[PDB]
């Protein structure tokens, strides 16, 4: 390495990722202080060598060759100019591209190795589901799947399923190719209910045709009031004056778990009853009417069916 920093500024993602039998566009601007380029090579995997104060390594692309054949055809292919632009494209790009691409600069009197990382995975690898950490019933939430892949030549479709079936809500696709960022982004408005919890939410990558590639999938934690079933002994509700009756009050689901719970006869909170068994005994005319369980947790009350007690 001879080269003199001040005199060099580079705008590009230092990572992109992609994967065999796809393609590589690599977003890149600069400016030389020095002025034009004189000379631009390619390598991969360069390595500097002290003997002849020069590099070694492969060269994927020379301004001398490359830059005087018609590239239209060419697998690499150098889409900048002489001062600001250092755009690349692989198409196909390989598995034995992966490693670092060295961008190998020269101007009236400065030279310059700029390198960029190039990830080549051999299958197709996995999307990415982000979620709020913190999803609930009856709440509006924005499912993002980011895939950090985007290339022209490879046009790609992300598609949302649950339980393995594509969702009717309408996604919204994003795509960013720039010197900033290289991305894929799904967004999906969903409105969970207490029944998405432990359900599978999948993101699929998809070739333009809808051939599977890759797929991500979380398994939803869905916060929701406890659903309570209620049950009375007698099971007919129906007693005479003195008889004993017992109300309980199960849990059929609930998260985060329950940690309290209360009964009501006809709207009025029942004292000293924080139990799931409501216990009546020696009952009378009066104690005849409407009653209720109620179990809260972290998220809410929620709120059993009534139970028509009668006492003839
Ligand atoms: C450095 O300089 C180079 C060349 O001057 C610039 O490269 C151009 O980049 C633009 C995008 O920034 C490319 O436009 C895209 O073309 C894709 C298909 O390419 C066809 O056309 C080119 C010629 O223009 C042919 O060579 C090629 O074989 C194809 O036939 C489209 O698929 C793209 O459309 C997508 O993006 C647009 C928004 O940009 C959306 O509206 C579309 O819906 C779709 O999502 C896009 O149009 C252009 O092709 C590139 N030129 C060449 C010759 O390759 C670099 O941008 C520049 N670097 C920087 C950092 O500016």
């Amino acid at each position: 390495e001879t080269g003199d920093s001040s005199k060099w500024v580079f705008e590009h993602p230092e990572t992109l990722y992609a994967w065999e039998g796809a393609c590589v566009w690599i977003p890149c601007t600069y400016r030389a202080l020095d002025g034009d380029l004189e000379s631009f090579i390619l390598f991969h995997n360069p390595e500097y060598n002290k003997a002849t104060s020069k590099f070694d390594g492969t060269r994927l692309y020379e301004s001398t060759k490359d830059g005087k054949v018609p590239s239209e055809q060419k697998r690499v292919q150098f889409l900048g100019d002489k001062n600001k632009n250092c755009t690349l494209s692989i198409h196909p790009v390989h598995l034995a591209d992966s490693g670092q691409l060295g961008l190998r600069m020269e101007s009236k009197t400065e030279k310059w190795m700029e390198r960029i990382h190039l990830a080549v995975s051999e299958r197709p690898f996995p999307p990415h589901i982000q979620l709020p950490p913190e999803i609930q019933e009856s709440q509006e939430v924005t499912l993002t799947c980011l895939l950090a892949f985007s290339c022209y030549g490879y046009p790609i479709q992300l598609q949302w399923l649950l339980e393995g079936v594509p969702m009717r809500q309408a996604a919204v696709t994003s795509t960013s190719l720039t010197i900033k960022s290289v991305f894929t982004r799904s967004e999906l408005k969903f409105s969970p209910q207490w029944s998405h919890h432990g359900k599978i939410v999948t993101c699929q990558l998809q070739d333009a045709d809808g051939k599977f590639l890759s797929a991500d999938t979380v398994q939803l934690n869905v916060k929701h009031t406890p659903k309570l079933e209620i049950k009375v002994t007698p099971s007919d509700a129906i007693v005479r004056e003195g008889d004993s009756v017992t109300m309980t009050c199960e849990v059929s689901s609930s998260n985060p778990e329950y940690t309290t719970v209360s009964w009501l006869k006809d709207g009025t909170s029942l004292k000293k009853q924080n139990t799931f068994t409501l216990n009546l005994r020696e009952v009378t005319k009066d104690q005849s009417g409407k009653y209720c369980c109620q179990v809260s947790n972290d998220v809410g009350p929620g709120r059993s069916e009534e139970v028509f007690l009668q006492v003839q």
